[PDB]
């Protein structure tokens, strides 16, 4: 069960990093320029 848990964590990290980077970039864009479209994004 430890091996499959490690495999699941390895699979999760790759998918999590990209989405977190996208969300952080969206937040950075919103804070950089205050526009309603950036709010929606």
């Amino acid at each position: 069960i430890e091996e499959q848990a490690k495999t699941f964590l390895d699979k999760f990290n790759h998918e999590a990093e990209d989405l977190f980077y996208q969300s952080s970039l969206a937040s950075w864009n919103y804070n950089t320029n205050i526009t309603e479209e950036n709010v929606q994004n």
